[PDB]
C-alpha cells in the first residue's frame, strides 16, 4: 500500500466527522486544534507539513486529550496506528516505555477512539489483526 497524508484525512473524517464533528486538516508549521465556529462548523485537527507521520501524531494526541511522561501514551498510539496502516514507526529507554504502553493497550484494551481508528486503518489498508509480535522490543 502507498501512504499519503490525504488518506489519513479521509480515514479520520470517516471515523469522526459525524460522531465527534471533527476533521483532519493539513496545515503549515503549527499543529493546532480549532473548534467549530459559525463559519466553519466542524472541529479541526491541524497537522504540520504534508507528512504522513505528522498527521498520525496529531491524531494520537487528539485521542488522548516531564515531556517523556506526557508523550508515552500518544507515541504508543502512534506505533499502533503505524502498524495498523502498514507504515514504519519511529532514545532506547524511552521507546521501551512506549513498547510497554503498547502492550498495556493490547492486553487491557484500546480506548474507543483509537480502537475505531485502528479498525478503519485495517480496512483501508487491508492489514491483519494486530498482534503483540508486530511490536518488537527496542534493542
Ligand atoms: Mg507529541
Amino acid at each position: 500500500s502507498t501512504h499519503h497524508y490525504e488518506q489519513l484525512i479521509e480515514i479520520f473524517n470517516s471515523c469522526f466527522a459525524d460522531e465527534f464533528n471533527t476533521r483532519l486538516i493539513k496545515g503549515d508549521d503549527e499543529p493546532i486544534y480549532l473548534p467549530a465556529d459559525a463559519e466553519v462548523p466542524y472541529n479541526r485537527i491541524v497537522f504540520a507539513h504534508g507528512f504522513y507521520a505528522s498527521a498520525i501524531h496529531e491524531i494520537s494526541h487528539w485521542c488522548i486529550a516531564q515531556f517523556e511522561d506526557v508523550e508515552v501514551k500518544p507515541q504508543a498510539l502512534d506505533w499502533l496506528f503505524c502498524v495498523a496502516a502498514g507504515y514504519p514507526f519511529n532514545r532506547v529507554v524511552f521507546q521501551r516505555r512506549v513498547h510497554a504502553q503498547v502492550m498495556d493497550y493490547l492486553a487491557n484494551g484500546i480506548p474507543e477512539r483509537p480502537a475505531r481508528f485502528i479498525k478503519a486503518l485495517q480496512n483501508y489498508y487491508y492489514t491483519p489483526e494486530l498482534t503483540a509480535e508486530q511490536f518488537p522490543w527496542p534493542e
